């Protein structure tokens, strides 16, 4: 039962040693913006040479697998593999793919309200667009992501096929909001996902954290037990409590969006499942156990 | 009175008249779908006004200030209205915003409107200043989400921006979450757009319309009505039933808009009792058989 403390000098080392891996959240953990956090490339070199596997899951619905792993390398972290990464985006494709093949053949389209990223992860899984070139097949899910496009128009139009029940409703994530590095905020898929759900009576299947569905996503490809891993983050509600469902260590950083008193005030309210184990002030602390 | 959803007519229907001192009528699915009139809805009209009973008018739709609501009713065919009678959600948000935006002249700040030129125009009646009208902005005080046809991610990306802070009021017209259209399909409703600002913001919205109690107060501000003695006729459990409950009136569904009986009915058998209406109508045509 988590108590929110400071992981540094010998709980630190002993917690690094007993770690099978570390899950890290993206952003506000590894960068805001094009700032990186200092220290972060050199913890994740330092981890790889310990033996220590890295993987790394982002409800970023923006970025296709390939524009990610650029991303890692242009701002600095060198050596990563394309699979070590996980998004929502990769994980919605995935979950709809699943969700989509049958005995039955001749299946569908994916109506995407989302970005170019998010489309091209759907297309890379082999699944059809809706508004893609050609015939119009029956769409037969939505898909609900980070959407800048996103419009009255285009609500009515994902509530109209969603008049078919067996239209499949999915969501990425139901992240709330995001910070930009001029202070400002953007809405999130959650805010967008809330307007899809109320105006065509549906609820959404989500994706990423803190569903549990995005760490199935992950165990099929790699094994990890979730008793030897550090999940690492900056959201309470997202990061943390995913931690907390799949059975795993968790550790707030302060470099993004939680503070240390929004995870005081949920251990004084006693909901444990939003409480870290461990915080620290930067994902650089960790090294000082390597 | 447990609702117990039972067809309005015969001797239940001439009593419940009777008794009544007036009648609140929702507007849409009720008087009319669409360009449509719903038929005898005129004359109903006018046989409550011979037998003495008042009406009032109460809708969520945002669309039409008053005045072109009242000019509605009247090429419709409704004759003998007048436009203090009629109670929208736009009507009753723009009341709520001017007496919390009220203070000394220098605070007055402006509204931030998501929504369409009758929203607009039923705020400026009110002597509220508005976000995007000509010259300064002054500091956004309230930020009013309606039914916006023209809703965008950017739009309720500077809705957000203003609710950073806290002391921008958030109020939204209604929580109705989709309405049918004369072709079968539908277009979103408020609620949607409420659903998705108040999760960007992590702000809850005041809600003004039905089945908020906010939109019976702003009808009691001008007119005496006794709950007890007043008709509730609407055609949507979860807005206009719910509203009745909650203000103590008796309640009719009738059948010519969104909601069913069957619907109606599954409530009652799930015991959920506050959308169970006390009465049902096929029509409110169907009520005139209870007026002499
Ligand atoms: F990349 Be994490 F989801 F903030
Ligand atoms: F006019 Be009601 F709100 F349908
Ligand atoms: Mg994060
Ligand atoms: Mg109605």
């Amino acid at each position: 039962m988590a108590r929110c403390e400071r992981l540094r000098g010998a709980a630190l080392r002993d917690v690094l040693g007993q770690a099978q891996g570390v899950l890290f959240d993206c952003d506000g953990v590894l960068w805001n913006g094009e700032r990186i956090v200092p220290g972060a490339p050199e913890l994740l070199q330092r981890l790889a040479r310990a033996g220590k596997n890295t993987l790394f899951v982002s409800n970023n619905s923006r970025r296709a697998r390939p524009e990610l792993a650029l991303r890692f390398a242009r701002l600095g972290f060198a050596g990563l593999r394309a699979e070590q990464l996980f998004s929502s985006a990769l994980c919605a494709a995935r979950l709809l793919r699943q969700r989509l093949p049958g005995p039955p053949d001749a299946s569908g389209a994916v109506f995407v309200l989302g970005g170019e990223g998010l489309r091209a992860e759907l297309r890379a899984a082999g699944l059809r667009l809706a508004g893609d070139p050609g015939e119009d097949p029956r769409v037969r899910a939505v898909l609900v992501g980070y959407d800048e496009q996103f419009s009255f128009s285009r609500l009515t139009e994902a509530c109209a096929h969603l008049r078919d029940p067996d239209c499949l409703l999915v969501a990425t994530d139901r992240d709330p909001w995001h910070p930009l590095s001029d202070g400002s905020r953007t809405p999130g898929t959650g805010s967008l996902a809330a307007a899809v759900e109320t105006a065509s009576g549906r609820q959404a299947l989500v994706v990423g954290k803190p569903s549990p569905y995005m760490f199935q996503c992950i165990t099929e490809d790699f094994s990890v037990d979730p008793a030897r891993t550090l999940m690492v983050g900056d959201r309470l509600e997202t990061d943390i409590l995913f931690g907390h469902r799949c059975g795993m260590t968790t550790v707030l950083t302060l470099t993004g969006v939680s503070s240390l008193e929004e995870a005081q005030a949920y251990l004084t309210a006693g909901q444990r499942d939003l409480v870290p184990h461990y915080y620290v002030e930067s994902i650089a602390d960790l090294m000082e156990g390597l």
